[PDB]
């Protein structure tokens, strides 16, 4: 007699979803994803091809990412530990562009976010560990791939750091939002 | 070179897949889906419409789970410990009715097992829990669930358990397969 939520965020096609949960005697059991339900919250159809799998250490940050041709849409979640979690506006038409959401996403809350093609994604682990699932709109491109710095200072990200990021070298060399590749 | 592997089993229908795993010093990344990957392995289209997730303690064992109309293909890993995951033939016209076939899946091995619609399928938890993902090739339809009891004398599925298996009320008072509902 409850059931899923679905929430627009500040930029209105950032989507915040929260399952519905049944606990019993063997642990728990819930759907973290049914294409009717989720097409519904959405208001159109969309169709996932490619799931991911990452586990990281604390203080990691992944992104900021985009594949500006072979666009991908993204619902993504964590299996393990707390992440925070960032969309950002790309589309140089958008009231919103260059603007950004972020919310906290944990195994425990099992709140997801979805975030479509035109967007920019990253996430820091704020927990020992972290496992983060995503499905994606579109297969991986490399050629398509781009990256915008984490502390690019026009974005003004307020990630909850304590000391220094744990970054990969291309995440690292992301460029600056005034230098990016955007979307229409 | 390392990639993706798929190997049938002895039922040649159900395929055991294992991802390529990329680490580095944040942790690691792999593909747990492609669609593309997927397809060909299998060698016809596939549409997955439903993901669901579980948590269970140890010696929980859950099966054999059927639906006899709007009947689920199921793609299954393990994303927390380790189960003995179970594939039972109910299609009577085939060569293989009423045989099965078993794996060890767990976090750590990666592996998965695509089960096609026409089985039915359980699991018993080995580890001090586990938490267990499948995708779904149709929707959840309560009206047309079947069960299969664990024990049943003609399936002789070894489990490999010590004591005796914790069951939900539904599962123990499963049919036999004598007595059940068939695919044909
Ligand atoms: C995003 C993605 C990465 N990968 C691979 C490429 C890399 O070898 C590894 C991790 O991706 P990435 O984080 O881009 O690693 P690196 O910083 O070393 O380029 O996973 C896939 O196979 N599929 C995918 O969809
Ligand atoms: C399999 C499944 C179960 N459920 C619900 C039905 C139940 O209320 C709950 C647990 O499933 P189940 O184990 O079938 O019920 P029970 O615990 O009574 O044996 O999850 C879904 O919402 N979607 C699904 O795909």
């Amino acid at each position: 007699s409850m059931s899923m939520k679905a929430t627009r965020l500040a930029i209105p096609d950032v989507i915040l979803f929260e399952p519905r949960v049944f606990g019993d005697d063997r642990g728990f059991f819930f759907e973290s994803y049914n294409q009717r339900a989720f097409e519904e919250a959405c208001g159109h159809p969309v169709s996932f091809v490619q799931d991911n799998h990452s586990r990281s250490a604390r203080g990691v940050l992944r992104g900021l990412h985009y594949q500006i041709r072979q666009a991908q849409g993204k619902l993504v979640r964590a299996t393990l530990g707390e992440v925070f979690d960032v969309a950002v506006d790309l589309r140089r038409g958008s009231p919103t562009f260059g603007q950004w959401v972020g919310e906290r996403l944990s195994a425990e809350n099992k709140r997801q976010m979805w975030i479509p093609a035109g967007f920019a994604h990253g996430f820091v682990v704020l927990s020992e560990y972290a496992e983060f699932l995503y499905k994606t709109t579109d297969f991986w491109a490399p050629e398509h791939e781009r990256c915008i710095v984490w502390n690019d200072p026009e974005l003004k990200i307020d990630w909850p750091l304590q000391d220094a990021p744990l970054l990969s070298e291309k995440d690292r060399q992301g460029k600056a939002f005034a230098d990016a590749d955007c979307f229409p």
